[PDB]
């Protein structure tokens, strides 16, 4: 029932939460997800946010196209072409970023787990 749903999702790796998608349940509290980045791992649901899209005014953190990144807030959404685009204002500016470039801090993603968070 969660399946083909979009998350915001923890990457244990470096403890950012990335967008992606739940493609199967695979029990002992773990989802199988597909990242938007082509990453398929196992997930525990306490590491899941099933919010689609990440609320107005977020903090959030977003890559530029070299790599670079940023906190901002979240102070617009855009669907083009069936695609996300979300404005963020970084240092009293607005820019629009594609949804895969959207990313939570461990902060960031904690905040959020109360209201959209799985598992517990
Ligand atoms: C969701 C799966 N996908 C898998 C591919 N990804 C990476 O190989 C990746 C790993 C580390 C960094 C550097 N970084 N960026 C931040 C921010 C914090 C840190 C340590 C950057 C990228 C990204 C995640």
């Amino acid at each position: 029932s969660f399946v083909g749903l979009r998350v915001v999702a923890k990457w244990s790796s470096n403890g950012y939460f990335y967008s992606g998608k739940i493609t199967r349940d695979v029990g002992a509290g773990k989802y199988k997800l597909l990242f938007d980045d082509g990453y398929e791992c196992d997930v525990l649901g306490k590491d899941i946010l099933l919010c689609d899209p990440i609320p107005l005014d977020t903090e959030v953190t977003a890559l530029s196209e070299d790599e670079y990144f940023s906190a901002g807030v979240v102070k617009g959404h855009r669907k083009e072409s069936g695609e996300l685009y979300y404005s963020i204002e970084k240092e009293g500016q607005r820019k629009w970023y594609k949804r895969m470039a959207v990313i939570l801090s461990l902060e960031q993603g904690n905040r959020l787990r109360e209201q959209y968070g799985l598992g517990p």
